[PDB]
């Protein structure tokens, strides 16, 4: 198979409505904020405007080509993809996507998926101006997959290690936890990871 | 039937330019706004800037299926349904939508569509900055659907969800059904006013 | 009929790029803005920030049904339509459309389409700080249609000018004129009808 | 022919990617600037935001029809024709289109284009407070199309340059000439035409 | 061939989605940026506001034709060609395209794009207000094709487009090919980087 025959297969077969879920078990979807900016911090609002790279995989199994005389890995438009439906439960503004939309298909079917973003939040900026600094908490999960349909786990210093050098701030410290969450409403468990981002002005 | 059969159904034949009426009688849609957050609020101008979750549901039975040895809901973008055209009248902002715009659709034809939208008003801001706070009203009904063809109802803690992190506090929040006439038009819209009591902290 | 079938009937058939012209007569629009608030006035540049709801009118006979055992409207999105050209001339800002872009087409072909819309315009804010108020006049008509294919009229006004004014506005509504104006520009040999609202406001209090 | 038939027939057949060169001769483009508003001036930063008409003119033979039971003109979306790529090259802004995006053709495949822009520009602004004012010069061309492909011209007319100017600008028009030029670029052999529109206006008394 | 005929069998054929790879070469990118306008400097945010050129040059076979008693060169839409998914790793702000989204493709399969872009970057702008200048580094590369799939290279007067009108000038444009390899992954990401030496005018 050459890059045109899969991308061709890819474009033909693509159900990007359709959540690849194998034997009613969940779509395991990993996350990882990689900051590399803090512009716009405002102590009295407690609103920031971060630009993290949104590190997304995930298996996709209906992609997969037989790779053994072919490409190991495609780029894809996400228009001809599932993708999961993250929002950050925080943000107060639209995720403005500064990069092309693209993820890569490995031929196994491992998609990667990692965008640019800057977007706004509403979190904790107490202490910014301090030195044990600010701690900024974003929530991140599926808008309507349940835990039995998505599941979200962190992956783990490239984190923080791309950060600019040129921001008016500097990261003391990124950590990252697992919550699964039951609302009275509804019986289902919805999944997140929160980021804690610890920073503070230089 | 797996969720790609589904899925495929209500894509090849759903109508989303079609109001799902039974045997006409209006189509009975609740909406309940849950605050999550008061970001500018603007005493001189009488304007804020507010974000909620404005949980919608109604039924479409041309969606329902048999849902044995079926999955009981799917996830569907709104493209492929019938949506209410609900507006804020009040609203001087287009609706933000922050969230992923797909709803969901249960075996027999239930749809919640769930959007987290941030939005400016024109309401009483007056009293902010005081112990009894402001109390601004929205109002949300169906732009072109009288009261024949969509009902809107209020569905039966204030600040659950409500950031911790706002300058502001919700106080109260009320929900209940009023019935418009205009000049230009003889039939009555349903709307939702939703009353916001909150303060500066 | 059923709502699907008179739905379906117009998506099938819809010219949304076609004017519905009877017999070489104009397309006869109605427009009348309502004016729902005033937002930001600036007396030193002459710009204001309005949200109207603009309520237009026309017939285009291709849409009509038989409504024997049969809805006598229905809601259509824009896009499936022909929609008339309307520009407003002093506008500085695009249209801001706030409302779902769905007209409402009765069973004889009679269309009402009534968006809420913000945007900016050039007009005079001067006196605004006074009692007798500003007049800021909004002139509105086809951007490409010329008096032999669309002709602009005010609509019947059967209200107050502020019945959907916001009380909670720093402004308010004295009253309210629409005329009718036909203009021929040296580019063109043919005569442009518009209709010119004069909004008169004043800052309250 | 009706309207519906001449417009199905051009959104069928009109090749909007196609550029309608006769004979290996360059298309001839017509542009002309009428000011409507200039709205915000910086003479710190040498920028100024400017609302005009864009008067454009072009042939287009793959477009005509036989007129003689038939309308002598009919109102086309953009996207179904072909459209000179101009731009303006002092631009600093992406153009605002404020108006509907129709173009008049006529039976013989002549078309007029005249969207309403807002756009922002960097030009000489000093002086702008002074009695001679300032002069700004907006520079209008094809962007891919070189002067053996696209000839860009002012109108022979430009009486009305400044006949639809708001009486409301904090600005006022002094003069306004339109004149032919070239650009090459050292590295690239090619030449791009264009119109050098300058406005020569100052702030009021 | 007319124009008419090449510009038909481009958009019948256009696989916009396939990069041209000739026998598993990486595709060669040229990127030159022309310096156009500077509009607003923030020594305080370290952040710039820059009108450039994006001039854009790569070779694709499969749009070819034979140019004997045909044009040379067309305008192609780029929705009807492949184009290099460039970014700037250093952008705070989506590229602001302010001209029509046209190539010139050569009759031999050479693409020339060149939108003029407004776009803002996080860069030094520390030493403005002085002599020898501030000096802002932009780095432009694919976002998701590695050295094998895309290679990206630089290509007279720094100031022959740059606007007489701006309160900036340009002492010196340096363009420099870069590598970046990340732990997870034994592939390398190519950028130029653009490092732009300009102050505030007398
Ligand atoms: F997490 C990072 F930043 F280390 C990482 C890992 C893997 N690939 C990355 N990129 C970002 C630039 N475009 C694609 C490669 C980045
Ligand atoms: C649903 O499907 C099951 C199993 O195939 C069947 O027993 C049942 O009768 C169905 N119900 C309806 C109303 O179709």
């Amino acid at each position: 198979l050459d890059r045109a025959d899969i991308l061709y297969n890819i474009r033909q077969t693509s159900r990007p409505d359709v959540i690849p879920t194998q034997r009613d078990r969940p779509v395991a979807v990993s996350v990882s904020l990689k900051f590399i900016n803090i512009l716009e911090v405002n102590e009295i609002t407690n609103e920031v405007d971060v630009v993290f790279w949104q590190q997304t995989t995930w298996s996709d199994r209906t992609l997969a080509w037989n790779s053994s005389h072919s490409p190991d890995q495609v780029s894809v438009p996400i228009s001809s993809l599932w993708v999961p439906d993250l929002a950050a439960y925080n943000a107060i503004s639209k995720p403005e996507v500064l990069t092309p939309q693209l993820a890569r298909v490995v031929s196994d079917g491992e998609v990667l998926y990692m965008p640019s973003i800057r977007q706004r939040f509403s979190c904790d900026v107490s202490g910014v101006d301090t030195e044990s600094g600010a701690t900024c908490r974003i929530k991140i999960g599926s808008w309507t997959h349940h835990s039995r349909e998505i599941s979200v786990d962190p992956t783990t210093s490239d984190d923080s290690e791309y950060f600019s050098q040129y921001s008016r701030f500097e990261i003391l410290d990124v950590t990252q936890k697992k919550n699964s969450v039951t609302y009275s409403c509804c019986p289902e468990a919805y999944e997140d990871v929160e980021v804690s981002l610890n920073f503070r002005k230089k």
